[PDB]
């Protein structure tokens, strides 16, 4: 778009936020961000409940490249014997 902005823009721009679910209820948090980390930078982790038994948190990594391989990798990392499952989320825009 054009030109047309003076100040200090905002940090609300390529947001690939990441949903994995499947994951085991056994397994401890502290392991998890391990896992995220391990992948690359995650800027950070929010929470999410799919109304399923398995936790299911969001990923959001700094770089494309470096979410491309979490999930390419957790979309079906097997863990605790529940494969975990991830989807690139959709962005939010100003319609329906």
């Amino acid at each position: 778009g054009s030109s047309g902005s003076s100040g200090s823009v905002p940090k609300r721009q390529r947001i690939r936020k990441l949903q994995i679910r499947n994951i085991p209820p056994h397994l401890q948090w502290e392991v998890l961000d391990s896992l995220l980390v391990q992948y690359g930078v995650v800027e950070s982790c929010e929470q999410v409940n799919t109304d399923s038994e398995t936790a299911v948190v969001n990923v959001t990594y700094s770089s494309k490249d470096q979410a491309r391989q979490a999930l390419d990798k957790l979309n079906g990392f097997q863990l605790e014997n529940f494969t975990l499952k991830v989807a690139y989320i959709p962005d939010e825009m100003a319609a329906q």
